[PDB]
């Protein structure tokens, strides 16, 4: 009988609407940095690019971060159907913001409205594929390759329409086409969800009982209150700059990790707990350099790179494009190698040393040929090629997004070290430290 790809006909619908959710994701991201480039040199937005490029990372945390509750809202209070179409819906608007005739003053309405978007909608669609899976079904993993292919389809075509977009027709209507994907993505979800989609997640899975309301309520109160009150006080002395409210994201990202692993610490499992530690570490760290690619590498190619035939917002399809390539051999080795199932902890420690690798990699343009010039566009392909073998090898979804959350929180400090004087002295050491530390996982590996 008929299936996708041999998957439950539902999926097709997940599929496609998670295609377009990152379509229009990514078609922003694609030109984001440079709008923001045209905002400071317009004299619209006053920060610098160095501001700019951090702006991009915490926007990538917020994201993220944001999607680790939204899991929770949907299980308990709204239903997972429902907050993926309001998520989406809110991301449409988002993006609609852009479109519209402001400047700098949209962007932080958009970049709201996208971070509670995104959050709502990205892991409980991904909870949804579970969805069309009973327990015991064998295809679960297959289902889910599936969607992570659909996930970068999409990824991977919208800096071509969006880019070519904005360098032909302007700025806001690129936006607008970002719009248009989100709106696309809204009406084959709703119409499909009806068709192919039980209905019994149309209410959360799991509702508050009655006596968990107001502890919940209090809960998110205090946290709440405490984080306004930081703010008021940051005010107070005088530490109420651009940079600092980003210090003050970078903090509360990475301190809810900390926080996490350091007081859910019987001998029996604090240390298989504290196995895990390092797992984490190494997951953070290869997000934080793939992330840099929307913006170091997104600034190299801008800068760095003879690209005179086509925009350069198009290099951000290379990190997509790879998945899609890499995805037939990954396959038949995952098939062909039954024996040999390498353990998760060096998977991590050799995804790592690939991510530090491709920068490695970036380090020998500039120093074989200076920095005041242009060089070849595949130094770009061939650092994307290295670090997607590491996505390969590294592929709760709390914690995954967690993990990537702290990476791009790390690289909201990170980035703005970079500028073309720092260029090599960059590219060599954040490069050098992961593999080392790729490395130093190869020591602790079964040491585990
Ligand atoms: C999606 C981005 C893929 C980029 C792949 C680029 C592969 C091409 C590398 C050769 C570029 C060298 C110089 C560029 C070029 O051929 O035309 C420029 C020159 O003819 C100016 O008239
Ligand atoms: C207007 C602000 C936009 C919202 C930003 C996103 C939400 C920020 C912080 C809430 C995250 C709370 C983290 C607690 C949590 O359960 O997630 C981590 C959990 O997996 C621990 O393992
Ligand atoms: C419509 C208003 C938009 C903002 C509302 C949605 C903001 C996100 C969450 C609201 C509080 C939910 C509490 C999240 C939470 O308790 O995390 C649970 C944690 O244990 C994760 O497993
Ligand atoms: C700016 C747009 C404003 C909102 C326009 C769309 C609102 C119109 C009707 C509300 C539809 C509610 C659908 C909520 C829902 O759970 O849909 C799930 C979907 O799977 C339907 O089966
Ligand atoms: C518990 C709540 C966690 C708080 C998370 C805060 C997330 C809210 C906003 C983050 C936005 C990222 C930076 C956006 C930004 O700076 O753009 C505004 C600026 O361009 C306008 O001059
Ligand atoms: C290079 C981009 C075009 C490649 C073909 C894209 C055609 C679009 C949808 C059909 C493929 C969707 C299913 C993807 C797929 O079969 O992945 C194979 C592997 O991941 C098995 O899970
Ligand atoms: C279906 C409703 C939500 C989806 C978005 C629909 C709106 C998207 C495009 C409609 C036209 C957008 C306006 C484009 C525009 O005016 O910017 C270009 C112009 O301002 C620059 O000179
Ligand atoms: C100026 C640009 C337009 C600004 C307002 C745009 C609002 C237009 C459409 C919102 C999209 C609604 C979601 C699409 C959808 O599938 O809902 C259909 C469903 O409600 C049918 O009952
Ligand atoms: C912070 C943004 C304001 C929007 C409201 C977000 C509320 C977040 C946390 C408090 C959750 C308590 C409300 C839960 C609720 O609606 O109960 C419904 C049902 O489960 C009662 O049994
Ligand atoms: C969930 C907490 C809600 C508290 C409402 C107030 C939170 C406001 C902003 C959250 C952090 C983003 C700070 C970015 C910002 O406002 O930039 C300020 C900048 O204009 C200073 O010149
Ligand atoms: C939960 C108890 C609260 C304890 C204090 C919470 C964390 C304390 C401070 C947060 C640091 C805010 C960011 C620091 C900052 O503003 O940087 C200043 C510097 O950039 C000058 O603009
Ligand atoms: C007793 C609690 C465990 C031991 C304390 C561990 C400290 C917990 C959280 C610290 C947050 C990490 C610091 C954030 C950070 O590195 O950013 C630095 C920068 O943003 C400051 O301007
Ligand atoms: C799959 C293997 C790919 C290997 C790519 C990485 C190659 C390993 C190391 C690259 C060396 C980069 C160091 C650059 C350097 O020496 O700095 C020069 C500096 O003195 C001039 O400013
Ligand atoms: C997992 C398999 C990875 C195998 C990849 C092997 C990588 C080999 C060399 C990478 C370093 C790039 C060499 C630098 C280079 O080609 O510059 C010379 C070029 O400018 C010629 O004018
Ligand atoms: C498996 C590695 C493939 C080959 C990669 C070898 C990378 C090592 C060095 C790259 C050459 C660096 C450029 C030459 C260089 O920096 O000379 C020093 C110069 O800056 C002094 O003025
Ligand atoms: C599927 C590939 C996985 C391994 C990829 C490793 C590739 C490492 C280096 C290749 C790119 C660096 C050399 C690029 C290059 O030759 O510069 C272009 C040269 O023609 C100067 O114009
Ligand atoms: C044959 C099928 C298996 C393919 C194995 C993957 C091949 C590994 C690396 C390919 C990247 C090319 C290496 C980069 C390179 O040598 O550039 C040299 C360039 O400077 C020549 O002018
Ligand atoms: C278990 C949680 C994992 C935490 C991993 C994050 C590592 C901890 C702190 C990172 C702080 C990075 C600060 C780097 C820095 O200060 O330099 C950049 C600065 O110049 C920005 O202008
Ligand atoms: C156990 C010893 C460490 C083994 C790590 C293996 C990493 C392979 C090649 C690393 C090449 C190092 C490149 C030279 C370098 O980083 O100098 C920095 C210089 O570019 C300053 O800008
Ligand atoms: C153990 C977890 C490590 C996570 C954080 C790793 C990065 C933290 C700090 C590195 C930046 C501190 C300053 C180092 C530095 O000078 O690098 C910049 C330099 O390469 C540009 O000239
Ligand atoms: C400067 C020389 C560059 C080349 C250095 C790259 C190779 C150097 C060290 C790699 C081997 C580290 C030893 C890993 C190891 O076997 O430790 C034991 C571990 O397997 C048990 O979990
Ligand atoms: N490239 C991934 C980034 C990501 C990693 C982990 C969690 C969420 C997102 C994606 O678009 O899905």
């Amino acid at each position: 009988g008929k299936t996708f790809f041999g998957q439950p006909l539902g999926l097709s619908t997940l599929f496609m609407t998670e295609m377009w959710e990152r379509f229009s994701y990514y078609g922003m991201r694609a030109i984001l940095l440079y709008y923001m480039w045209f905002l400071i040199s317009t004299g619209d937005l006053h920060i610098t690019r160095a501001t700019a490029a951090s702006i991009m990372a915490i926007y990538a945390s917020m994201v993220y971060l944001s999607g680790t509750i939204g899991g929770f809202v949907a299980d308990r209070i709204i239903g997972a159907r429902p907050a993926v179409f309001w998520g989406g819906v809110l991301i449409m608007l988002g993006h609609i913001v852009l479109a519209l005739p402001f400047g700098a003053s949209a962007l932080f309405g958009s970049i709201i409205l996208i971070i509670i978007g995104t959050g709502f909608l990205k892991p409980n669609v991904s909870t949804l594929v579970g969805t069309l899976y009973d327990e015991h079904d064998r295809r679960r993993d297959a289902g889910f390759s599936i969607f992570v292919f659909g996930i970068n389809l999409g990824a991977f075509i919208a800096p071509l329409i969006v880019g070519a977009a904005q360098e032909a027709a302007g700025y806001h209507v690129a936006f607008s086409l970002a719009a248009i994907g989100m709106f696309i993505g809204l009406l084959v979800y709703y119409f499909g969800g009806k068709k192919t989609l039980d209905p019994h997640y149309l209410r959360p899975t799991d509702p508050l009982a009655p006596e968990e309301v107001k502890p919940l309520l209090v809960k998110v109160s205090l946290a709440v209150a405490g984080f306004i009150a930081i703010i008021v006080v940051m005010n107070l002395v005088g530490w109420n700059s651009l940079p600092a409210y980003i210090n003050l994201l970078t903090i509360v990202a990475i301190a809810i990790p900390v926080f996490y692993f350091a007081w859910m610490i019987t001998s029996t499992e604090h240390l298989r707990v504290v196995s895990y530690i390092p797992l984490f570490i190494a997951a953070v760290l290869f997000w934080a350099i793939e992330e840099q690619g929307s913006v170091v590498l997104a600034t190299f190619a801008a800068e760095r790179v003879d690209s005179s035939w086509f925009p350069v917002s198009w290099f951000q399809s290379l990190n997509p494009l790879f998945i899609m390539l890499y995805t037939p051999f990954f396959a038949w080795l995952w098939t062909a190698w039954k024996k040999n199932q390498p353990s998760s902890p060096t998977k991590f420690a050799v995804g790592l040393m690939f991510a530090g690798l491709s920068f490695l990699l970036m380090a020998i343009p500039g120093a074989l040929y200076g920095t005041s010039g242009k060089v070849s566009p595949l130094w770009l392909v061939g650092s994307w090629a290295l670090v997607i073998l590491g996505e390969m090898l590294i592929s709760m979804m709390s914690m995954w997004f967690l993990s990537s959350s702290v990476g791009s929180a790390l690289n909201a400090q990170l980035v703005t070290l970079y500028n073309a004087k720092s260029e090599v002295a960059y590219f060599s050491y954040f490069g050098l430290g992961s593999v080392v530390l790729g490395i130093v996982l190869v020591f602790l590996s079964k040491r585990i």
